[PDB]
Formats: structure tokens, sequence, C-alpha cells
RNA sequence: GUUGGGCACUCUAAGGUGACUGCCGGUGACAAACCGGAGGAAGGUGGGGAUGACGUCAAAUCAUCAUGCCCCUUAUGACCU
């Protein structure tokens, strides 16, 4: 749900998000990157313009450079990023088919 | 510590070493960089003080001092209370 904003800064109808009422992504495929004490994933899906977090515990065997599969354990809250754990490695994104792979997870395809 | 007690530690202060993106992940010209590893007291210009250029104000000082020419030169010298 939308609230609408009394004043538009252009010349479309702007609005903020109130509430969510229904979580569409469960699910996000990536590229795995490892720092010190923690993972992230960046998101093939730019959309999601937010690195998910990897617990340390969540990694599952993902190394440097893997396309990985993603849960969503927890959503962004405030400055927060979404955390989760990593469900499939696929293999190493220079890995020939693994691109296309990466598309098959990303929309959620059979196998 | 008061005393015997080597003197360990601490302190004192001479002489050294130590940080370099050096090494390791990513990233990116395969480089530089950047992101983060470790190790270390210290991390990416260690932190502070010291040491700049040519400037102009005929800026200020003859009550720092000195100073060419003036003036005072039994006083514009000097001494006391």
């Amino acid at each position: 749900m939308v609230r609408l904003n009394s004043q538009s800064s252009g010349s479309r109808q702007e609005g903020t998000v109130i509430r969510i009422l229904e979580r569409a992504i469960q699910r996000v495929v990536g590229t795995y990157t490892e720092t010190r004490n923690f993972g992230f994933v960046i998101p093939d899906d730019k959309k999601i313009t937010s690195d998910i977090f990897i617990p340390k515990n969540g990694k599952n065997g993902a190394a440097e450079g893997h396309k990985v599969v993603v849960k969503l354990t927890s959503y962004p809250e405030g400055r927060m990023n979404a955390e989760g754990e990593v469900e499939t490695i696929l293999g190493h994104k220079n890995d020939p088919g693994i691109d296309i792979l990466s598309v098959i997870h990303k929309h959620g395809l059979p196998g």
C-alpha cells in the first residue's frame, strides 16, 4: 500500500510505502563475496540494490566468485541489509554455462 | 627498599629495529587504485612541534639598540628626596 503525497516534484504522482501486504522475493540468486568475518551476495537482479548479508554459518561451502542461490531469512530493516543462507552453490561465475544456469535459478525454473 | 639482596620488572638514555600497500584475499589494464585479510603498539599521509616563496603597505620602532644630518649642550647633561 502506498500513501499519495500531496506535492509532486515532477510530472508523475509521488507516493510513500506505508505497509507491505505480501512479500514476493523469497529466493535471490547472486555472486557470493567473502569479507573477513562475514559473507555477502551481490544480487543478479540489480533491482535489489542492497547486498545480501550471509552469516558465517549460512555460507555452506561458498567460495569467492561462486554464483549462489540464497534464501531470505530476514528482509531489510532501516539501514540493516537483508540476511540469508546459501541454499545452493551453482559454481564459479567464469565456468561455461553458469551464466544461463543463473538465469534458470533467477526465475525459479524446473531442474 | 627499611636493610642484605644483581637488577627481575620499572625507570633512566645512548644505540637500534619497527609500517612500507610489504605481504593475502577480492576489484580493476593482468597495473595503479580501491575494498576489505592477517601480522603488529601502530594501517594505508603514525601523531606533534621545526624549517616556505617571491609581496606590498615610503606599514612600526630613532621609548630595545644603532644611526647621517638637526637641536639642546651649567642643560633637551646629571644627581637626590
